[PDB]
């Protein structure tokens, strides 16, 4: 699984939720979606994915969000 594939898979599963607590995460991820298509991050998406992974845990803490095991697994894949 490459960066683009995992991000898309997580985005898709989170949007299935239909819980407003995830709206801010989805917002951030759409921007990550697009940046992954760019040249720079095409070569090395690592720094971008690391920022996303760190953002996910930080915001999850701040807003008391819980991810499912299925979602946590995908995040682990990213880290």
């Amino acid at each position: 699984k490459n960066a683009k594939q995992i991000v898309h898979e997580l985005y898709n599963d989170i949007s299935i939720s239909k819980d407003p607590k995830y709206s801010d995460i989805l917002e951030v991820m759409q921007k990550v979606y697009l940046k992954l298509e760019k040249q720079k991050y095409e070569l090395d998406p690592s720094p971008l994915i690391n920022r996303l992974v760190n953002y996910l845990y930080f915001t999850a803490y701040t807003n008391k969000i819980r991810f499912t095991e299925y979602q946590e697994e995908l995040i682990r894949n990213m880290s």
